[PDB]
């Protein structure tokens, strides 16, 4: 048959996890040891001002478009980052068994309409209730610092700290997080997919999958399983708000700039 067994799901799991360690330069672990103190190096580099965003542009290891505005300028480099991960995001795709065997423009499809809601998931890992990390790990920008930027730009980030904090109470690790933005990933709702039923098979495997794991790697943990759906259909949401927010600054802020391939992501969507 073609019915995965406890066996064959939890060494699916073990590829998938295999596939994210191997694509991500920032895990969970990475972020929480530097986040909790662990890193052996000092802490990171506090940007909570002008003042330090203006040192950290020359003192901190980072082709920005040219330096307008503060806000602005924040702006450019959430882009930057979105872009980089982007990138990691389509290396594990590419890595995860049966992703590579779906039609081209599938993939393609797949990728453009799913990679936001994972990078909103995936950046819990690096956020806590103050802010969240920056230039892998050696800077640390402020929550009330993202708060301080002028309007639209002030109103873009403060939803996913909101969606982070409660998101990091789950206590997930990065082996559940394997599997979590596999999910979001090989999602069988989006727009204009070829081979629905294959992609539909894909993503109830994975998930099957995640629920035995969370089983043996949460055991006392209560109704983890449900609460993560919950947190996929909440991700939803987030992405429809915020592709709002990126259309306004795209018709008001005339003189920022979106990168190409940011562009092409949010092409048709309006
Ligand atoms: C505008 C926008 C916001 C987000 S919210 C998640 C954030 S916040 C952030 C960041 C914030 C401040 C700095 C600073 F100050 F420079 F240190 C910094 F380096 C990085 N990086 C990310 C991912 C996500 C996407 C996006 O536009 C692109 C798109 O939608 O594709």
């Amino acid at each position: 048959g073609s019915h995965m067994q406890v066996a064959d799901l939890k060494a699916f799991s073990k590829h998938i996890y295999n596939a994210y360690l191997k694509n991500f330069n920032m895990t969970k672990k990475k972020a929480r040891s530097i986040l909790t103190g662990k890193a052996s190096h000092t802490a990171p580099f506090v940007i909570h001002d002008i003042e330090t965003l203006w040192q950290a542009e020359k003192g901190l290891v980072w082709g920005l478009p040219p330096y307008k505005e503060i806000s602005v300028h924040v702006f450019y480099r959430c882009q930057c980052t979105t872009v980089e991960t982007v990138r990691e995001l389509t290396e594990f795709a590419k890595s995860i068994p049966s992703f590579s065997s779906l039609f081209l423009n599938d993939q393609v499809t797949l990728l453009k309409y799913g990679v936001h809601e994972a990078i909103f998931a995936m950046l819990a890992s690096i956020v806590n209730k103050d802010g969240l990390l920056v230039a892998n790990g050696s800077g640390f920008v402020t929550r009330e610092f993202l708060r301080s930027l002028r309007k639209p730009f002030s109103d873009i980030i403060e939803p996913k700290f909101e969606f982070a904090v409660k998101f990091n109470a789950l206590e997930l690790d990065d082996s559940d997080l394997a599997l979590f933005i596999a999910a979001i990933i090989l999602c069988g709702d989006r727009p204009g997919l070829m081979n629905v039923p294959r992609v539909e098979a894909i993503q109830d495997t994975i998930l099957r999958a995640l629920e035995f794991h969370l089983q043996a790697n949460h055991p006392d943990a209560q109704y983890l399983f449900p609460k993560l759906l919950q947190k996929m259909a909440d991700l939803r949401q987030l992405v429809t708000e915020h592709a709002q927010m990126m259309q306004r600054i795209k018709k008001t802020e005339t003189e920022t700039s979106l990168h190409p391939l940011l562009q092409e992501i949010y092409k048709d969507m309006y």
